[PDB]
């Protein structure tokens, strides 16, 4: 049965919550993000109307062959009506399409539900600067004091600089980067960037990427393996059997592997700084995971609370036990406390 956090007081909408059959009373679900969490249980046979950005829609149409006449793309930063109810949606700073949205009840109350999102002081700019919000169903995935971690332009330029010079030192070296969803594009995008080569794929994941609008991709991105030296594939290929196997499949054309795993977080990060990561080595190849996450810090959640003052918090992530569910509460009290809302 849907959790009640995923449901939407005085209206008719759901948010992200598709693998519960039909729910009782709802009358358009929305869509935050195309990750499969999320969206597990849309297909061609869905005939609800779903609310989402232009990318997610566009994701909807071609990978999971969900129906046109169902899809329901919204444009950014603009104020829409669906089913008299005033929405906007917002940059959630997630994986390409990602967004929050704002919802304007009719009796007056303000809620605010910010999909999966990582923070940003941009956030204070757009339009939740204009108005009180009562309710935020918030991205709490790591709402921990031990969860810091870096900028994500930081760690870009850990990785550009690493990748620059082992290629640079051995023209045969091939670079590969894991990944399992949309999101963390500009690891693998940087990284070719700065070798001057395309980044080569299998055709499903090609498909998946032509569907994000990014510009100018045909000239970063492709399938012919044979001339890239950056290669992606997927997470679970991503340890030394795996990338073994596949160095023998490149012909002899490389000797030797650079590959990262991009992360959320790992207790490393409470000790070791970026500059300060080093490899796992067997052989001919080394493995780098590399702390590039895509949800907010802790200190960039507690930052955006402390900025917004929202009279009440809904968590909806780290929801199933008691103990979590008792530490993040201890957390926002403080938040509140500390900053006299
Ligand atoms: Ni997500």
């Amino acid at each position: 049965t849907c959790p009640f956090y995923k449901k939407i007081p005085g209206t008719g909408f759901t948010v992200d919550a598709f693998q519960y059959g039909v729910v009782e009373g709802c009358t358009a679900y929305f869509l935050t993000h195309f990750h499969s969490d999320h969206y597990a249980g849309l297909s061609k046979h869905f005939t609800f109307p779903v609310y989402c950005s232009e990318i997610t829609g566009n994701l909807l149409k071609n990978k999971l062959h969900v129906q046109e006449q169902y899809i329901h793309p919204l444009p950014l930063d603009t104020e829409c009506i669906v089913n008299g109810v005033k929405v906007v949606l917002l940059d959630a700073n997630h994986c390409p399409g990602a967004v929050m949205i704002l919802f304007y009840l009719p009796n007056g109350t303000v809620i605010l539900h910010t999909g999966d999102f990582r923070a940003d002081p941009s956030m204070e700019r757009s339009l939740l600067a204009d108005q009180k919000v009562h309710m935020l169903y918030l991205d709490t995935t790591y709402c921990s004091p031990e969860y810091t971690f870096p900028s994500q332009q930081e760690v870009i330029r850990f990785a550009i600089n690493t990748a620059f010079e082992a290629v640079t030192l051995n023209p045969h070296a091939l670079v590969v980067c894991g990944t399992y969803s949309i999101g963390k594009e500009k690891v693998f995008l940087a990284i070719a960037d700065v070798l001057g080569s395309k980044v080569g794929m299998s055709q499903e994941k090609y498909k998946t990427l032509q569907c994000l609008n990014i510009p100018e991709i045909n000239s970063l991105i492709t399938t012919d393996m044979c001339s890239s030296l950056v290669h992606l594939l997927p997470m679970m290929q991503i340890n030394f059997k795996g990338l073994q196997s596949h160095l023998k499949k490149c012909g002899g054309k490389y000797n030797q592997i650079l590959a990262f795993r991009p992360t959320g977080w790992t207790h490393s990060n409470k000790f070791t700084r970026i500059a300060d990561v080093i490899p796992q080595t067997k052989g001919n190849i080394s493995i780098y995971g590399i702390p590039y996450s895509e949800h907010s810090s802790y200190l960039e959640m507690k930052r955006f609370v402390q900025w917004l003052k929202p009279q009440k918090i809904i968590p909806t992530v780290n929801v199933g036990t008691w103990k979590s569910r008792s530490t993040m509460e201890k957390y926002f009290r403080e938040w509140k406390l500390e900053a006299g809302y």
